């Protein structure tokens, strides 16, 4: 089956948000509003902010899955290629399969679904530091888009649901993530085939 993709805030106001970065050739994380598509380099950070419009009670998380954006490639699981499963990278917590980790959440919980075989990262909801509107998480992406034998330049979206302590949907959001090595510069080409478009 495919997980939901639908945009729900449900009954606290869920959504996500995300930096303005630019689109200078250095630049390592980069998000574009006009495609919806976050692009960034291979498993460095990408800061996405959760934004709530009233407070959610104690024991709520938040988890985040990447399935492919292609009807015909939907129903693939997404994990990772070949090579970076078996690259020693471990951080210590995540499965080396998983395409999508948390940088620096002790209380992270992997989860390999039983019945769908799909991936996701789990972490408790929190409230914003003091002095801070909204919380970050901090997420990696573990292999590129065009990582032969995984992703093979199939596109992929990342959902982000807001679950209860039971797992059921408060709120969900997604976004497209391109994996590549100059964000910049593609995202500036992707943008610029949209306008022509
Ligand atoms: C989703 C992260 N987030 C927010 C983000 C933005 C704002 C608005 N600021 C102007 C408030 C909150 C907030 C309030 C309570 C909790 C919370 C309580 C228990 C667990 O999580 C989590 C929260
Ligand atoms: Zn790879």
């Amino acid at each position: 089956s495919v997980p939901s993709q639908k945009t729900y805030q449900g009954s606290y106001g869920f959504r996500l948000g995300f930096l303005h970065s630019g689109t200078a050739k250095s630049v390592t994380c980069t998000y574009s509003p006009a495609l919806n598509k976050l692009f960034c380099q291979l498993a460095k950070t990408c800061p996405v902010q959760l934004w709530v419009d009233s407070t959610p009670p104690p024991g709520t998380r938040v988890r985040a899955m990447a399935i492919y954006k292609q009807s015909q490639h939907m129903t693939e699981v997404v994990r990772r290629c070949p090579h970076h499963e078996r690259c020693s990278d471990s951080d210590g917590l995540a499965p080396p399969q998983h395409l999508i980790r948390v940088e620096g959440n002790l209380r992270a919980e992997y989860l390999d679904d039983r019945n769908t075989f799909r991936h996701s990262v789990v972490v408790p909801c929190e409230p914003p530091e003091v002095g801070s509107d909204c919380t970050t998480i901090h997420y990696n992406y573990m292999c590129y888009s065009s990582c032969m034998g995984g992703m093979n330049r199939r596109p992929i979206l990342t959902i982000i649901t807001l679950e209860d302590s039971s797992g059921n949907l408060l709120g969900r959001d997604s976004f497209e993530v391109r994996v590549c090595a100059c964000p910049g510069r593609d995202r500036r080409t992707e943008e610029e085939n949209l306008r022509k478009k």
